[PDB]
């Protein structure tokens, strides 16, 4: 099937086809901007999602319970440091320029998810409904950040993954089936 499979030369015309294809200085938004772009910076946030995943992996069954509060502790610490983060971005970058990217709106909704998960686990009780826990994802998902680190596994899932929405009918024909 490999051998023997029609293509419905290439690299010349992906080359051809593609050939076609920052902040300013005014303020205190600039402090922010030469904050946040600061390679130490990058490298702070990246070993705190780090850090923040170890935490993740640090839960276990029938936990001291004191163990259990400062994991939870923990939990708020990273949290509001992330949210903080997003706040550094959302002002020294432009709110068009920030919500325009589809990476610092994934982090500003894991932020979210993060602050109301926080909110709810103290007051989960009194909801009583299925979905009082998926707010948990969220802090599991920070872990994707590490995904953008990882260059060429990220190349990778991209391609391929961007090759299954090329093929929405071959998935079609297996669901049929
Ligand atoms: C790349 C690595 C070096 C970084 C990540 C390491 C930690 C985030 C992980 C690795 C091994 C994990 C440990 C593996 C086994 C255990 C034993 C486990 O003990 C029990 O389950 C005891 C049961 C009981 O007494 O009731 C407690 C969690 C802990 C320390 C885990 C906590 C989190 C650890 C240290
Ligand atoms: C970095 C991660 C360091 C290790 C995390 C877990 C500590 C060991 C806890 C054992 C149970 C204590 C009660
Ligand atoms: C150009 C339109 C492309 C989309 C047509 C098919 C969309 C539906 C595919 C669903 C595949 C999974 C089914 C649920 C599991």
């Amino acid at each position: 099937i490999i051998i023997t499979f029609q293509e419905q030369k290439n690299e010349r015309a992906c080359i051809d086809f593609a050939i076609s294809a920052p902040q300013n200085r005014q303020s205190f938004q600039y402090k922010t901007w030469t904050f946040v772009v600061s390679p130490p910076f990058e490298y702070f946030i990246m070993a705190m999602i780090a850090l923040n995943t170890v935490v993740l992996m640090m839960k276990f069954y029938d936990a001291p319970y004191e163990y259990e509060l400062m994991l939870k502790c923990l939990n708020i610490v990273f949290t509001s440091m992330f949210s903080m983060e997003c706040v550094l971005k959302i002002i020294a970058f432009g709110v068009l320029n920030y919500f325009r990217d589809a990476w610092n709106v994934f982090d500003f909704v894991t932020v979210l998810g993060s602050i109301t998960d926080i909110l709810v686990t103290e007051i989960a009780e009194t909801n009583n409904f299925i979905n009082l826990s998926f707010l948990r994802l969220f802090r599991a998902a920070r872990l994707i950040k590490l995904l953008r680190q990882g260059y060429t596994i990220r190349i990778l899932l991209w391609t391929f993954v961007q090759s299954f929405k090329a093929l929405p009918y071959v998935c079609l024909l297996i669901a049929m089936l």
